[PDB]
């Protein structure tokens, strides 16, 4: 046949590879739809797509343009300036699970760019929020230069992770970047992270999503982005190019980001959400999979009701034979072409469920992922829990590869440092990387990702300022977010407290950071914790394109003492050999002390934890935490012929809370405590911690 | 020409040109006046003798003789005789020549430690004939009359003060050798200097027996005469130069603002019992002047007798008016007479709660020394006693109608361990006294701070420095009059010997060499003396009241008086520093102590005996003071302070 006025020949094509692929002076399209009775290929143009008008349509022959359940067609010519979609026909029965309709033009799941809008937060032509979408037709060749980029391949034990929101990182006016809120605005700030000690960035979801899902209903916005439309394409409204050049520019922008990050020694880990899609339940848009083969992609009940183990309306059928191949191809695409270094899986315990619902001991999807020759060399971090009731923390089909977030760490550290009884043994266990959870099954201490604050919940500053949540601007009447925050307002609630309360809060924040940085495992903290970012007591800000979610670069200058403390702690962890251990610590390296050396207090009323550990580069170090409300003079280990020299004391005023060989009068400061240090003594305030280093006494 | 004579004065005087000699006796049936020439006295020959008539030259029991002429270059004695019955109580003998009890000078020897011809330790003595006119210029003088509550007494031995070769003085070990160093004392803050006995005494009294010498000088021959062998002139000019040199000292001291308190011993004399030579008293009236052994010397001076009482009163008046002495100490101590005398009533009378008071007689507080030595070293049950001592011992003096400044506080003296020995030795080492280490106090209440002796570790030495500073702080914050002993301010040590009465050796000298090596302790002591004399609360005229003095423990307002308590803290309301907080930690464990809460104010470090010098006492002369306070501001802001074991601290309340 012919497609465009006789210029393009139409042929049978090939059923693989799926998607649209350029070759042989033409483009081959292939899709999978088992339940379709008729299919046609729709072609738009940039001008007609913004009219909801199809410029061309090629009907597909069920005989010569279908192999098995895979429709395919080859069109000769240069279509790389056009956008495409599919029209399917067939059975329609919501109560049976069929959602075919000829009036809808759907987007290929394998499309590498989805073009519907170019401006963030700006409705469509006439106040619309769900305009027509179309996918990008590839080009015969690539148009990006990597400049010899190669994988960094850091050992996971050497990582310090930083969780970043791409828009909120530079969208505040104080960022003073050329393109605030985009992939290029982020690049100008990468050196800052490099000086902070960060060598790994975790991006919050940067896959195509609609920020205007809720805008029509209640004028809210999907700021965080945990509702994905397509998985092969980056968010085009996080780029400066926009829909320009059919989206190719946006792709290159993302690539640019990654490349630059590798030239500063920073790795990029993508946050992916495969457990649900933007299409919602039966009352929602038909953009994608639902319109192609619903029964194949979504997990339904026998009566046609969608299984909802995420709270978002549906549940992706992760373990179905086709869905597993789709997911593996997504991951390999993001690794081999966008040069990503690893992935984080949100609500990971939905990929371990049956393709009905029943948790699987050896899920096929995890099996394929961990056995892949390409995905075996990249980091895989799992947030092992879901909204249905599963908590696979410590028990996850890890295959001796998968890492995992540690929420027990968060709870234990929060309660201990706030001053709860019965948490000294748990805190001591946390400081060693939880051997009882990861050593038994054959995993190393660095398979645990440690954190005390994330994007969901109180920030580090709110953790020491508010007893309760204040989610009133969310519009839910406080009926949202965590109810048990394990926080302490340090004696007076709100930001307007006395000077003693403020000093105590500063001590507490420094104590949390020290706990993170001296523990075995991979530390992680959310952007803005290094300078005390606050959200006003709101622990669930999923819908605020407001300054509360933005990095405040002006406030970073007012609190640069805390930033200095945090960067110095990261440097110290990097230097100390004993803090990045590959294996679990042993009783021959690590010793536990109490108020007196060698006499730990593991009882239920204990609120003091101290240890000392040998080190090949620093000789030996001593760390202590006093979470009681009364000060104490503690005795230090006896080391004939050596002396303990102070390094870190969170109770002292800056810059003396961390001593470096840049202070003009460090020796005088040490001398004025020498009369305690010579006796192997050290006085400590309530709610503090100290780090000392052993040096030759000569 | 020999004339009759008159009873008054009971001595020798140059009035009525000529000399009138009068002597009281009770059994002198024969009496004559011997006159010696100094060259003849050296040869032990009498060059003149004037017999006295029992009727023409005697009124009642007083012999008289008046000689018209010039005897200014002549010495004298008496040929008294009468009943001789040692087994009955009489010691009259004409063959011997005695010295007038009221003689102002005694001329036997002129070089300290150098015996007479053929090694004679007891050569013949004679008295000096006075002049009818004065010879010394006071350059204008008047009593300083300091209130006794404002004193800081410094006990010094005259010879040992500037006899060591490191003193670098023109006349080491004399009266005029210590005048140079008086300025040094003024730098320490000494308001008063107390002299160990400077009456005429024989340093070779028992040198013939064994080989020991008498160094301290607690044995008196003449009560009117200064020690001539402590002067550069010696016997020159009949000794009248010596009496002037002493005066010079007093004068110069009064020009530095320092008073002079004289240590007197009227409870025994060098006469011995019946074995030593008869110098005076026994050869005139051995009954009136002696109680025919409670002093430990061999005799007592019969304080209770009208003749003896008048003698003592006249001696004290002579010293006060002729020599301008400001006060007296009475060893091992008539009383009403002295206290009611027109002149001696305004003199500072100090006696070594049981001694008659009359609201005048101060006392050496020997109970203070025992309690303070036992609290500071660490001992159970002394928290209450220590707190009592800090308030001037009300239970001893307030009850009797006295004042806190009638208590003389000390922890060290000339007998016993020095300050450095209290923290160095646990036993006494008197084997150098040649008495089988049996002569000496056995209950020293000391502690070697761990290892005993001068060769210990570093921690022991640090603890010793802390302990010495703690003792001095204890002294300087207490209500009463503090006293120190020569050399404590730099760590003088006797080598463990707590009784050096018989050593004219470097152990009894002021080692000016060492004071240049322990200058940090001297700095601390001088600064503490400055601190005491500025505060109003530390020199109170009346006992502290509950309205101004408050007692604290590890927590403000919660003192621990139990038998396990080893921590004492208080705060006082001042009017020149606002308010001061003092704390003592005699426990072996460090401690963080909470300070009293004062809205709108903050406590600022002043004294901390655990810190290294010069930061053990903060002063504006220290350029780093602000940074040092800043580095403890994080404890100070919350009303906390960390303390080492065995340490004390002083803080001031500032409007911050």
């Amino acid at each position: 046949r012919y497609a465009l006025g006789g210029a393009c020949r139409v042929l049978a094509g090939m059923p693989a590879p799926l998607g649209a692929t350029a070759l042989d002076g033409g483009v081959n399209f292939a899709v999978y739809s088992a339940g379709a009775s008729a299919a046609s290929l729709c072609l738009f143009t940039p001008d007609d797509l913004e009219a909801d008008e199809v410029t061309e349509e090629v009907p597909l022959d069920p005989l010569f343009n279908r192999t098995g359940n895979v429709w395919h067609v080859f069109i000769e010519g240069e279509l790389h300036n056009m956008l495409y979609g599919y029209r399917f026909d067939g059975m329609f029965a919501p109560h049976c699970g069929q959602y075919f309709d000829v009036s809808n033009v759907v987007v290929d799941p394998y499309a590498k760019a989805v073009i519907s809008r170019g401006e963030y937060g700006v409705p469509g032509p006439g106040g619309d929020c769900w305009p027509q979408m179309a996918g990008m037709i590839p080009l015969p060749y690539s148009t990006f230069d990597w400049q010899g980029d190669l994988p960094l391949r850091y050992p996971q034990k050497d990582l310090v992770i930083y969780e970043m929101h791409l828009r909120g990182f530079t969208k505040h006016s104080s960022s003073n970047v050329e393109h605030p809120g985009t992939y290029i605005g982020a690049i100008s700030k990468l050196d800052y992270l490099k000086e902070l000690g960060v060598n790994c960035v975790e991006l919050m979801p940067c896959h195509e999503f609609n920020e205007l899902e809720y805008f029509s209903c209640s004028s809210k916005m999907n700021f965080w982005g945990y509702s994905t439309i397509n998985f092969f394409s980056p968010m085009i409204r996080y780029s400066s190019g926009g829909i320009r050049n059919c989206g190719r520019d946006a792709i290159n922008e993302f690539k640019t980001f990654v490349r630059e990050a590798h030239k500063r020694g920073i790795e990029v880990i993508m946050d992916v959400v495969f457990n649900h899609t933007a299409e919602g339940n039966e009352k929602g848009p038909i953009l994608s999979f639902r319109g192609i083969d619903n029964s194949t992609y979504y997990m339904l009940a026998p009566k046609g009701e969608f299984y909802n183990y995420s709270g978002c309306g549906n549940t992706f059928n992760c373990n179905h034979p086709v869905v597993r191949e789709f997911i593996v191809d997504c991951l390999r695409y993001w690794v081999t072409e966008m040069h990503v270094d690893g992935f984080r899986f949100d609500l990971a315990s939905i990929m371990t469920r049956g393709c009905s619902g029943t948790p699987l001991a050896t899920p096929p999807l995890i099996d394929m992922i961990s056995n892949d020759p390409i995905l075996g060399d990249v980091k895989l971090i799992a947030e092992a829990w879901d909204a249905g009731g599963l908590y696979q923390v410590g028990q996850f089909p890890h295959w001796k590869i998968w890492s995992e977030w540690n929420g027990k760490y968060r709870d234990i550290v929060r309660q201990f440092i706030k001053g709860t009884d019965g948490f000294a043994g748990g805190f001591a266990e946390c400081l060693c990387g939880s051997p009882h959870l990861y050593q038994a099954g054959g995993r190393k201490p660095w398979h645990s990702i440690n954190f005390v604050c994330a994007h969901d919940g109180f920030t580090l500053a709110d953790l020491v300022t508010y007893n309760k949540k204040y989610n009133s601007s969310n519009g839910e009447d406080n009926r949202d977010g965590e109810n048990h925050n394990l926080s302490w307002n340090c004696g007076e609630e709100g930001e307007f407290a006395g000077l003693s309360v403020k000093r105590l809060r500063k001590r507490q924040m420094r104590n949390f950071f020290v706990s993170l940085m001296v523990s075995q495992g991979v530390p992680m903290f959310y952007m803005g914790d290094e300078y005390g970012h606050t959200k006003g007591g709101n622990n669930n800000t999923y819908c605020h394109d407001h300054y509360v979610n933005y990095f405040r670069w002006d406030k970073k200058e007012e609190s640069s003492d805390l930033q200095r403390f945090c960067s110095l702690m990261t440097k110290f962890r990097k230097q100390c050999e004993s803090l990045g251990l590959a294996d679990f610590p042993t009783a021959q390296r690590l010793h536990w002390h109490g108020h007196q050396p060698g006499k730990p207090d593991w009882s239920e009323t204990s609120r003091f934890v101290a240890f000392s550990t040998k080190d090949e580069t620093k000789g030996e170090i001593y760390v202590a935490f006093n979470a009681s409300h009364l000060p104490a003079v503690v005795g230090l280990p006896e080391r004939p012929g050596y002396r303990w020299e102070p390094l870190v004391d969170t109770g002292k005023p800056a810059p003396y809370d961390f001593l470096t060989d840049d202070l003009p009068d460090r020796a005088h400061a040490v001398h004025l405590f020498s009369h305690f240090l010579n006796s192997n003594l050290y006085p400590m305030l309530s709610y503090s911690s100290i780090i000392l280093e052993l040096q030759p006494d000569d």
